[PDB]
């Protein structure tokens, strides 16, 4: 059967081409993980349809109601057969999903509006005056939350707290926010998007600091799948090659406006 | 049933204490490796024997016989229960073994004496007055041995044909040789080991270049283990901790000596 593959729409994985409403289907979408789906479907042999997740998020559990939401949600209660996208791998989506070996590593990083006297977590966290803020509902507010190290949870102390929210529903807003702040509100958002924010127009934001953590994507399947050993398999062999090295080269730098 | 863990003599991963011979099992041993050993054994509720693979390998197949060796073959004909060291996931032993996801993400470096007219894979590929080598057995030879990139095509078939060879048996004999070699030897190996290398006196070798790839060390179990399950998990736990980027500072520059 055709499989469903649940994306998100997250520059510059997955982004609707121009002239989208000309085109159908798979065509309809460009970007990274277009790229890499087309990849991994050749080398496992299988037809795919891409689907962008109904809400809109990466996935998380509600503590309570106990439902899983995002592209996670779609792969536990049997809506997607497989999710490409910059999921994170975490021990708790780990528990109820399975992901192949990583194909691209990362980590939480500090976006500031160019002239911004902040070039720390540390930083942020002894001041006042700049605010910051995570995207809202995935593994980087995750991490805050759950930190049991003294500035990270210094910070999450505050941004839990501050008000009105430091927290926002998308990438897009998190640096439009920025941009539009005059250096009074940093952005901490994963170090991949970081590094192609910054190669964009009016190339007003930089990423300082190390990366506070470390870990990866990797590409999701419900938990027995029968696809889950050959797209990892792919992963490797595409890593081996060069072809995601290739890949990231393509979106981020070949096209930097910077 | 104690758990048979076998491991590679590396640093800063796994290395004999100073007054080893007054010591008896694990106490024997100190270092990255051997830290997160004991930290998972607490995780998994399982006790384990340290066991230094024998042929000091850590795991290639034998073209003719297709036998493994090194710590993959340990595990592979059930010598040994899980492997924790510096193992590279690839894909030829994610087919024989199982691998947790990575502890550690690094790429193929480029070592050199210091004050050696070198900067990047491309300068090494133009000259002949500077010879270069790879370890043996290992994931980094296989890179040069099955790379279709016109810089590092170019390089191995240098390496393949240079005499005399411009390989060695252990990165201690890579170190060793671009040391005495007045600068004429530069060694590829991993980042992670360089950075641990250069931070060690004489201090007379350094890092140069960004890495040629991106990789991962992972810990390894035969496939159909029941380890397998809990130790990736127990790895995730651990990252998302911080204790895996205790362990780094602690051996890498805690005890920098230069
Ligand atoms: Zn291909
Ligand atoms: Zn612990
Ligand atoms: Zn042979």
């Amino acid at each position: 059967k055709t499989v469903v593959v649940t994306t998100i729409l997250e520059s510059p994985y997955v982004m609707m081409k121009k002239n989208h409403e000309m085109l159908e289907g798979n065509e309809r979408y460009e970007g990274y993980c277009v790229d890499l789906a087309a990849e991994i479907a050749k080398h496992c042999g299988f037809k795919y349809k891409l689907t962008i997740v109904g809400d809109g998020k990466y996935g998380a559990r509600d503590a309570d109601t106990k439902i899983w939401n995002g592209m996670v949600g779609e792969l536990v209660y049997g809506k997607a057969d497989i999710a490409i996208a910059p999921l994170t791998i975490t021990l708790v989506r780990e528990e109820v999903i399975d992901f192949s070996k990583p194909f691209m590593s990362l980590g939480i990083s500090i976006m500031i509006k160019k002239g911004t006297p902040i070039e720390s977590a540390e930083d942020l966290s002894k001041q006042t005056e700049i605010a910051y803020g995570t995207l809202d509902s995935g593994s980087t507010k995750e991490f805050f939350r759950r930190s049991k190290i003294a500035v990270f949870d210094k910070m999450w102390t505050y941004m839990r707290s501050a008000e009105p929210s430091v927290f926002v529903r998308t990438t897009a807003e998190g640096v439009a926010r920025v941009r539009k702040s005059k250096g009074k509100y940093a952005y901490l958002l994963e170090s991949t998007m970081n590094e192609y924010i910054e190669q964009r127009k009016p190339c007003d934001t930089m990423k300082v600091g190390g990366n506070l953590d470390s870990k990866g994507y990797g590409i999701a399947t419900p938990k027995g799948s029968s696809l889950g050993n050959a797209v990892n398999l792919a992963v490797l062999k595409l890593n081996e090659q060069g072809l995601l090295d290739k890949l990231k080269n393509k979106w981020w730098y070949d096209k930097g406006e910077c």
